């Protein structure tokens, strides 16, 4: 929606915010020693991962459906099956996503709206242990 209601994308500040969110996420993943397990299973060059997550989040939050346009149906559990994701990879991903959100999305109510379903998805991507 845009006029009396608005989308989450609109609400958090749209493209500049999703850009900052996704950038800060991979930065924390690359620089925090506590995120080393999650970092270990990602590609040595994070550039392509960032592009895809940014496109995924853009569509997911009510912005333009750019991820689907390029890659088709998300099918995330299947796409994540190629990485070995145990509790550690899972909680370290959630560590970085939480901190990236807290730092880039000012509105607490919008962070709560986004977080609960993402944390559900993360537990659902876990494929080990
Ligand atoms: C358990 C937590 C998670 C871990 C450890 C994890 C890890 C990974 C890894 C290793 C990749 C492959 C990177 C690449 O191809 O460059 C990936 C891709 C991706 N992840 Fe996750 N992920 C997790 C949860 C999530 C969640 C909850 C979402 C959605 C909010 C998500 C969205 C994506 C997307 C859109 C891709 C690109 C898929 C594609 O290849 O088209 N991930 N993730």
């Amino acid at each position: 929606m845009s006029s009396e209601t608005v989308t989450l994308y609109e609400a958090i500040g749209g493209d500049a915010t999703v850009r900052a969110l996704t950038r800060r996420f991979y930065e924390l993943m690359d620089t925090l020693p506590e995120a080393a397990r999650c970092r270990a299973i990602h590609p040595a060059d994070l550039s392509g991962s960032e592009a895809k997550f940014y496109d995924y989040l853009t569509g997911y939050l009510g912005g333009p459906p750019v991820y689907v346009e390029k890659h088709g149906h998300p099918m995330l559990r299947r796409r994540h099956f190629v990485a070995p994701i145990g509790p550690a990879e899972r909680d370290e991903w959630l560590l970085c996503f939480r901190r990236a959100m807290d730092e880039t999305i000012e509105n607490a109510k919008l962070r709560e709206i986004i977080w609960a379903p993402v944390e559900r998805l993360a537990f659902h991507m876990q494929n080990q242990e």
